[PDB]
């Protein structure tokens, strides 16, 4: 009959009802019993890429046309900024639609009630005003350095028994990286084959490639050629070794196909070379050796720069690899992980990458919060009262903000298999109180020291929730629909 | 088949619905409680754009068959004599469309009534020559210089907490700008957070880009080249004649505005050359002023025929990201703002105020003279048009008199989005104009109305003088035509 | 979901239909170019009946489920108060039920916007001193006498190309009627007579009725009796009914004149011009009677015979025959004195007037466009709908006449801004023109009426929140 038409509640119900088909799957998600999810299409997409990262699958794909990507966009850039922990902050935007059924009760401008949002930026720093922090974690640290939040990012993975050992391995890496520079270097694989260990840590940077059966085995005052341009005629080879031969080349690296000819002349001289080598795997290399100049066959001499420790094929373990260490610079360094290997296996090259992103973070801001939920109680009780102190107008939209953060508590507990009723009683009544320490406890089924169990959130987690979950609901809340936009 | 084939009520209508739609969208938009909107578009288009300003969306899409396209391209022509301000004038030449209604009852003929159109010359020339204006602005001013105009664009924006002070950044932007000519050196980009001032002013032009991983770190007393453009020994000869000409200027950077080859690439990191790969066009454009220019051409390029900027280019990083930043021009005629912001989303739409702000205070400066903000103008002029068209003989004041009522929907739309209702609004806001305070407007924080004045919020001269005349030929088009659409098809 | 229920926007509708069905056979009976319906009627209504003024046929029935009845009733009082004019008082409280749709986009209270009503005293007022009144009407009057609201009255009579002139005459009429003394007693007929003068004033009484062929042509130092029931020097008899044969013999031997059926309403009149009467049974005459004597004869006006009463002993009444030029036109003008004479009973007693074709309409509305404004927020919205209700009068007054409705608003406001009261709507000219020049001016005491009898009829909508029934099934 017509195209693309809304009016006035119709339009609002198509933004509210996208945020509320996300929250369901990614609830699960949200803690240490946190649930694996397996999704599976035709058409570049293979087989089932499974994520228990709420962030990777939302980024990813686009299911369809009711709006929601450009929310799931916004999530990535916290993620570089430190990300995770625990996927929640989209769950907590979400919520913030469901009070917009009360406010067609005032029937007037949703525009108005807006201000509340104003006062969100007195919300949000009611956060960092209130919980605390931590005691502790005051740089590279013993054993503070881990089995807490990466612990608990883990959890919701449920690998963790071999794997929270892989996540205690996480903090050695950023504690290298730590520094100006942030996130740099890391990419990090996982190997198919059972050990108890179930990981190992490379001082270099780990490949995948081999020549071919014959040549060199071991390579000494390794000199390193990177190609952009393929070998893909006896001229050709002379051009090769002449140049070769002065240096004392023992590596090459080509990122593509690699003609046959100078493959005979690598291995009577005493050089490995490496055929379609991935290309990001090499740019990573190049801060990490000083960098070279890849242009065709005057590529070596001077205008190349090589860095010369060591470089050989290791059995790790069970398959081959070959690894590059020892680095000059030393600001870049490389993980490589092993497993029980199976989907819970793959699983963990998803925690990884967020445990990656979690601790770069850690080094920056010398802040953090108490986990389990503690946090997010003490908040609650502080922003009820915030209500009553603004003007009428204020007040609505501030009060609102306020129960949200009640749901956090209930979704901790209920995961953990104690019923959730009992658990709300107990656990308002401790953080009234005013110990910060205190939180939920899963385990014991009531509630306990948090600070005991080690478990600690970033404290960047929670600035970048509150003051980006604000406004990026308040723009949708405050705009009554969007049109001449749809296609025809 | 055939082409159109309008008559009688039926052609008057397809004008008079394109009128109607874009007059609710554009509404949302104007004054401190503005309505931004996301548009969703998947035939031929990629993502949900939000738009704030009612120009850009229009201008970007043409949806259908009726005509309003033309109509809409002149408001930009507007924008760069004088800006946005809020966009109000699109919604007063639709509301000339409403009043046909009482045309029918006319039953006679419409083109008598037509002589309006006429009446309107001499009522745009009314306000223009009339009630508007300023007293001061002797150039560059030490404190007339803002704390006005920039305010009103940013008012209709919630940001107005600490942005306010932002405003007051860019009339130093445009002081810096007047001299060698127009508007077009300037560009502007939001960062993500930390600052209580929540901006930052640059010497220079700000980007965003890198050649590849390898290549040197930092440079030092740079120099910049900028190209138009982007047997296999004689590949060699090309990557040998930019190595020859490069060695003896001592090339620190290079930026081309496309594609570039591999060869090249590799000669500039041994050299101690950054290079930029596919660098905006835009943004090489404002950095030519600055640096002095060139003539881009063919490898010849290099020596004199290209002028390079001496101080400072190096890839740095401000609070937590990396950028790379141009320092140090000479021309001081075109820099850059880079705001750091108080690390909200509302900071994020400090792109969306910030560019509003550009083409606003480029013209202030010129045009010598502005405005009462705040729909304090419309609403004086409105009480004194009932009086006109009683002055006027009956054909001509039937029309004149429409006209004065279309004056009557702002003060509605300016309130309504406040968030203070509408119909209370209109009566008290009359009654004060009626008096003869100019200063007097709608304040849109207090819901009611206040003294403009105190607020610096003020109009540019130029926005009144040309909405006035483009709004009356617009409409003639359209009520002296019953059959039209256009030639070429079929 | 049954039968029958309605709420908010569809309730409303049902007393919005019933203002806007009467409305469109209403405007075409208003202007010099009005036109009259014929109706028929479903029961105990014999034939199909044509009233050329809308009083007469709104109230006689009242037809369908909708309400609007209630509203008709009111527009008779108004008319024995000051009478018919032209129907326009029923169109002006329709169209305030138009801005309703409106009413909806302050989004908030129907019943509030009644308060508007509380404001329409403030309305009401500005129908009051800011308009142009008399400024002249000291007693008789050289040039203004009339030429005015028996003109308008008269325009929308088809014969005001010869009318308009027997319009002015009726004033003169009404300088010797003139005073607190029994408002009517004014009767007159037309002639087959011959042209330009089309009407002559003369000395009395006017009656078309005759005894018999047998009996005295005059009677002098006359003596009237009026008995209410069927049947002293005796000159004339005069009874409104039926009247028994055996007497006739007997008054035409006695010299005395007597009238058979004579119409009450000439008798009623005609009591207060002789002295009156009581009228009862044969005991009736001497002291009872009362009599008056000058003169009572039949007489040829300018051909045909008729019958006049004179000499009236009390003078507090008397009456303009007329003339004229042979058509239905003609006996027209029997409906248009009677029509005059009484709107200036109120203008003698009032003392005070405005100007007419509109004149007076288009200045209260600029002047009411400021009212809305001053008044706070939900009493504003309301009045001001009132306020645009005065902006469709001067429209029809000028779509009836043949010329440009468009063109006509915008001259009209524009003379009546200026400060000028005299300036308002020409007919006969197509345009705008001086109405003083024309000579009209409208009473008082019509304009204070109007106002109160439509704003009570538009409250009945409102003062009773619903009326009939739901869902028994």
């Amino acid at each position: 009959a017509g195209a693309d038409e809304e009016r006035a509640e119709t339009a609002r119900l198509s933004s509210f009802i996208g945020a509320i088909a996300i929250g369901d799957l990614v609830k699960s998600t949200l803690g240490p019993k946190g649930m694996d999810k397996i999704l599976l299409s035709s058409g570049r997409d293979a087989s089932l890429m499974v994520t228990n990262d709420g962030a990777t699958i939302l980024k990813n794909i686009g299911v369809d046309n009711p709006a929601a990507k450009v929310l799931v966009d916004m999530s990535r850039v916290q993620d570089d900024e430190v990300g995770d922990g625990t996927t929640s902050v989209t769950v907590l935007a979400a919520e913030l639609l469901r009070e917009a059924e009360s406010l067609i009760a005032k029937k007037i401008h949703p525009q108005t009630i807006i201000a509340g949002w104003r006062e969100a930026t007195k919300a949000a720093r009611q956060a960092l005003l209130n919980s605390a922090v931590d005691h502790g974690s005051d740089e590279v640290k013993f054993r503070q350095d881990l089995m807490n939040i990466a612990g608990t990012t883990l959890s919701s993975k449920l690998l963790t028994h071999h794997k929270d050992h892989f996540t205690k391995l996480a903090v050695e890496a950023v504690l290298r990286l730590k520094g100006s520079g942030n996130l740099e270097a890391i990419h990090v694989i996982k190997k198919l084959g059972g050990s108890l260990a179930d990981s190992y840590l490379d001082e270099g940077f780990l490949l995948d490639k081999k020549i071919g059966v014959n040549q060199p085995k071991r390579i000494e005052n390794a000199k390193i050629l990177i190609a952009n341009t393929g070998m893909d005629e006896k001229e050709k080879m002379k051009e090769k070794v002449e140049r070769i031969l002065k240096h004392g080349i023992n590596c090459f690296i080509n990122r593509q196909l690699i003609y046959n000819y100078p493959e005979q002349l690598f291995g009577a001289a005493g050089v490995m070379a490496i055929e379609h080598a991935d290309f990001v795997g090499v740019e990573r290399l190049a801060l990490v050796t000083g960098g070279e100049i890849a242009s065709t066959f005057d590529h070596p001499e001077l205008v190349k720069l090589g860095s010369c420790k060591l470089i050989e094929e290791v059995m790790i373990g069970e398959d081959k690899l070959i690894h590059f260490s020892g680095v000059a610079l030393g600001e870049a360094c490389t993980i490589v992980l092993r497993g029980a290997t199976q989907q819970i296996l793959d699983e963990a090259e998803r925690s990884l990458h967020d445990a990656l992103c979690v601790l770069a973070q850690t080094v920056k801001d010398s802040r953090t919060v108490y986990g389990g939920g503690c946090s997010e109680m003490l908040m609650a009780h502080a922003v009820t009262q915030l209500a009553s102190r603004t003007p009428g107008k204020e007040a609505v939209a501030m009060e609102s903000y306020a129960k949200a953060l009640r749901m956090l508590p209930t979704i901790i507990a209920d995961n953990a298999g104690y019923d959730s009723a009992d658990l709300v009683a107990q656990l308002r009544a401790a953080h009234s109180e005013g110990k910060t320490t205190a939180g939920l406890d899963m385990k014991e089924g009531t509630i306990g020291d948090m600070s005991v169990l080690g478990i600690t959130e970033s404290f960047q987690v929670k600035r970048q929730v509150l003051l980006s979950a604000a406004e990026a609901a308040e723009v949708i809340l405050r705009v009554d629909n969007i049109i001449k936009a749809a296609p025809r």
